[PDB]
């Protein structure tokens, strides 16, 4: 089963090169102004000290865990092209600054999850450059799958890669020495104090390796959290031998279908959510990392086409579900943008730039979850009341809660219709209601 | 009258609601979008009111308060020149009859403006005194100091508030009373359901007792509501009105939802006091409102904050007494105080704030559906400096509208004796959040 702390977790995902530039002396020569349009090649100077300095913002939102995208020495702004998995990227800070982040995080009750990019590294990585250089004489030739020498990125890479990208050579995970390096990466950062690992494109490697991964990570501690990136069904990762959960892109698509697209009505959503619930095995519901967006999607508000009230319906649903809810940095203040690089805009720190009522609306849903124990540990039941209105009921030992979410122009619901209370509740246009009762 | 318990009012300033008949339009009529002024005409008409009853009903209203509609020489029609005719730009008596019929067909009631302290300087009686002086048969229908009559400097006759074009009726003349009682009787014969009293404080209670007797004599269920900006207590002794325009409740609500000057304790106390001052049987007759043709528009009072504005509406619709919506506020029209608040009502729905409209409708629908929200006692309860419950209880049934002006909070239903009977133990309120719950 998944670790129990997860029931209480609320995650804040950070793309560190865009959250806060606290240290200009770390910035590269070609650093762009903080207000610039994000691109696949530009750098803003976001750093680890920037995260430390805004921990208060992250706490005040209701978050108690961070998911960090890659932070190790790389040549891109997203850092999926790691070149040394054993140091912090020199533009993010040093190992000391990283330690200071861990400590400041744990003084405030905040757990840390890093991004484990094990299918591939960057072409700048020492082992890969050694192969380029020394070819068949490199000791790390078999750390990759290079077709022949000389190595060429032109016209198509003559080595295996992540989805054809020339600067992301694929790690040969069939090599024991590569697995040992991958496991020493897992343990090393756990030795530095992290609380879990998020797995990047885990489906490009293989279950056998991910089994060794769980054994190495859980061997250090049973409460370290492993979460699979997965866009389709999560079930393969929830058999008890690989991950503790999945990024719940299934719930994302269902929720947004309802609140933003209008393609699915409340009945299809409830059915979608009850089935995903049936699909996910016992012990693993708690481990699902639910989200409405990420660094791999367009921003939630953009998906809702600037309709902040509808967007609040999404968050209501998000915070209502079993699984740890995750907010993507800047969505809480109403940032907009298309898919990558559009969703990787720099986070503004002028409170006059924030959509404050969006922030307070999300804070409210988070606060009700944190205060009501059934919202964290209770059972999840989804029920349609009409085409535009859904109730997410959560059933605790000694208490029960419901979040009722209406996307129409207003209605009333008889709670006697939802299997403790016989109240009538009214919902305004784009309205929600959040109710609890002693059992 | 009992029917006031279920009444919801929609106030129309008839010049500005809807212009259905261009043939009625005056010569220098302005475009419908234009800025209102003390002299301009837009051509709003009675047929335009008939044509838009749908919108009124969809709002949830079942009663109109109309401002004066008799023949006059201003855009506001407070300067009546003939009390026994519809103003020629509004329509004819026939059209008026048609509006009544249509209204009766939808269970809508009608309330007109009784402007009895004064008429207009163009009124036939006044012009006859101006012409024939001491030989006019109507010299004592007014208070003219002497001849020739002059406005020039300042009127050498009594007026409403110094205004030369609004000479004051001598209500001490039985002929003038007779005339006033014929006006009340005449429009009641034309199908009308009641009267709003314009500045009744400028006349006297002896006159308003006769007024009541004549009106109630036609039918006990005809409603009488007095304009009063201060305490309403003097109008509620059983001998004059059935209620007043509740400007006291307005000042309290807006001080809390818009100004920030009054907190929830002070608002709860204010409302509880007002309630206790209102005599038994008269709570329902109170005509509750957030604004009128004599105030700046609600949304403008809330500095354009729609969510703040919706807190006002929630409160308004939660109170005992008949709630009234000033035409166009439901769609988010803005405006300063008169003339600014007499904008023409746009009918192109792309200009409306429809979340505001549907917000108001929801409060109305809750109230229409809950018997306690109409006939139940009223207890106002401060929970926080920023959060108030208005509770309504029918014997053992209970409704509650909870209204939060802060950034978000939680309402523990237990430990609040008046909220305790709801099965829900906790209720969340978002920022500027509203919660409406009812028992059983
Ligand atoms: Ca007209």
């Amino acid at each position: 089963t998944a670790p129990d702390w997860l029931a209480d977790a609320v995650f804040y995902q950070i793309f560190p090169e865009r959250f806060a530039n606290a240290d200009p002396s770390l910035d590269p020569q070609n650093v762009v102004p903080w207000g610039s349009t994000p691109t696949p090649d530009n750098f803003f100077g976001g750093d680890l000290q920037g995260i430390i300095d805004h921990l208060d913002h992250i706490v005040a939102l209701g978050a108690n865990a961070l998911y960090l995208t890659p932070i190790f020495e790389a040549d891109t702004n997203h850092r999926y092209d790691a070149k040394d998995y054993f140091s912090i990227d020199h533009r993010l800070g040093t190992l000391e600054t990283f330690h200071a982040l861990m400590a400041e995080c744990r003084a405030r009750g905040i757990r840390i999850v890093l991004d484990a990019v094990l299918n591939h590294c960057g072409d700048g990585h020492w082992a890969f450059a050694d192969v380029v250089e020394n070819e068949a004489d490199s000791a790390y030739v078999n750390w990759f799958s290079v077709e022949g020498f000389p190595v060429t990125a032109h016209p198509t890479p003559n080595y295996r890669t992540c989805s054809g990208c020339y600067y992301l050579p694929k790690w040969n995970a069939y090599n024991p020495e590569v697995r040992h390096h991958h496991l020493d990466v897992a343990r090393y950062w756990i030795d530095q104090g992290i609380d879990g690992w998020r797995l990047d494109v885990p489906y490009f490697i293989n279950h056998t390796f991910w089994r060794e991964f769980r054994t190495a990570v859980k061997g250090k501690s049973e409460d370290l959290y492993i979460v699979a990136e997965e866009w389709r069904s999560p079930v393969e990762w929830l058999q008890g031998d690989t991950a503790d959960g999945t990024m719940n892109y299934t719930a994302r698509d269902l929720i947004l279908g309802f609140t933003a697209d209008g393609g699915i009505d409340a009945s299809a959503l409830a059915a979608g959510l009850n089935a995903l619930h049936a699909e996910i095995p016992a012990g693993f519901h708690r481990g699902m990392l639910n989200l409405l967006g990420s660094h791999d999607t367009e921003r939630v508000l953009t998906r809702h086409a600037g309709d902040v009230e509808a967007a609040l319906l999404s968050y209501a649903l998000l915070f209502s579900l079993e699984g740890a809810p995750m907010v993507y940095y800047g969505d809480e203040v109403g940032l907009t943008g298309d898919n990558d690089p559009g969703c990787r805009g720099a986070m503004p720190w002028n409170e006059e730039s924030w959509n404050t009522r969006l922030l307070d609306g999300i804070r409210t849903f988070a606060a009700f979850r944190a205060h009501q124990p059934a919202m964290r540990r209770g059972r999840q039941t989804a029920v349609a009341l009409d085409a535009d209105t859904i109730a997410i009921v959560r059933s605790g030992g000694d208490e029960r809660a419901a979040v009722i979410v209406h996307r129409g122009e207003g209605t009333t619901v008889d709670t006697a219709s939802i299997p403790l209370d016989a109240d009538t509740v009214v919902l305004g246009p784009l309205g929600t209601a959040s109710l609890a009762t002693a059992a």
